[PDB]
């Protein structure tokens, strides 16, 4: 099944942070409308925060992220929670390798903002 | 309900990052074991990460995340999900007022690390 | 913070499905534009389903589960999970009691159908 | 990554509910420690209860969720939702055809009962 891949309300702003904890460098890239839109790298093993910024949605809604260590592709999880109906986090793991911990990218968007 | 506090596996740690949506200044405590660990405050209606830090669960593994504003609590919504049996996230949201949009402090708990 | 209540997508087909865990019967109304649309009871300490059915999210897309046990409304506690950008599911469980096992009657909403 | 795989505590009473939403019959076998526990077969577009029953997670708490429509493997989705520190909800989704609406047989489990 497709994973990273949200569909968000038209036109509303939102938060994406990304995470690290493996050896390899990660790159993070996020996608609004099938168009970059940002960009984070850096390496930990400590969970640093490699990147933050807040993003429109636009027109579509449409919102996906991808991640890759040293160009190669890494394996996503994701899903998206509301909680009291209201606000919505989607949350998504990466593997660049053989031990399937799924964090060594961690990326959180939340919405709304404000 | 009691909401935002997790067990969480015993001695290991775990990422926590608070972001702010308000305005009014946020203060989030987080306990371990029943004792204040880390506390982060600020003030944003634009999702600044007020704070981000690496903490261990110690030998009971209980966490709990406690928010107020002007030295009076917010009201918190909060659940854990699990991504391919294995990616833990703690979410909470708050509300320090009255539109009830839950964002005012929000606080992810992310396991494992490393 | 509110429980219970969900937002759907306007105009669409939602399967709704309770259990019960209790000594007490268990009363589930599900409303539909703030009108109930659905009611089922029963009374079981194994799980069983006290009752299912298919109804619409109509006009609003706004649905509440609400429990009763012994004369008086039980504590709520729910949230939203989407898989795949594409599998909605809403839960709700329910406390009738003091022991907080939140089991008591357990609602299972699921969309799209078909 | 892997889905429809969970650990569950051990020697633990747990629901399991199935769902049907597609042209074909769909076929759900859910295994404890490697070995069927339980198996459902119908066809539905209307959400249908094509079977429910509560099973013992018994000494290893591994429970597998798989799908197929006349011996043809589904691609599954999943996640654990935890609510309230104690209400536990593995969901699955899948999928046997291709339009990715993932519904066509679901599956819920649920702890704890009674
Ligand atoms: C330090 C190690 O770096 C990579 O091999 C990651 O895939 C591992 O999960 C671990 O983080
Ligand atoms: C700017 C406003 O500040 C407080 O009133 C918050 O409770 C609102 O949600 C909003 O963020
Ligand atoms: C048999 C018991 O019945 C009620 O007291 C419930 O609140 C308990 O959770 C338990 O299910
Ligand atoms: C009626 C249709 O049957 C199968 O093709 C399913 O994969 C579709 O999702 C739909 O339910
Ligand atoms: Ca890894
Ligand atoms: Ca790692
Ligand atoms: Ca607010
Ligand atoms: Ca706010
Ligand atoms: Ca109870
Ligand atoms: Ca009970
Ligand atoms: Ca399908
Ligand atoms: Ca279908």
């Amino acid at each position: 099944a497709t994973q990273g891949v949200f569909t968000l309300p038209a036109n509303t702003r939102f938060g994406v942070t990304a995470f690290a904890n493996s050896s390899g460098t990660q790159t993070v890239n996020v996608l609004v409308n099938n168009e970059t839109a940002a960009t984070f790298s850096g390496q930990s093993t400590n969970n640093a925060v490699i990147g933050t910024q807040v993003l429109n949605s636009g027109s579509s809604g449409k919102v996906q992220v991808q991640v890759s260590v040293n160009g190669r592709p890494s394996d996503l999880v994701s899903a998206q929670v509301i909680l009291t109906n209201e606000l919505n986090f989607a949350l998504v793991g990466s593997e660049d390798g053989t031990d399937n911990d799924y964090n060594d990218a961690v990326v959180v968007i939340n919405w709304p903002l404000g």
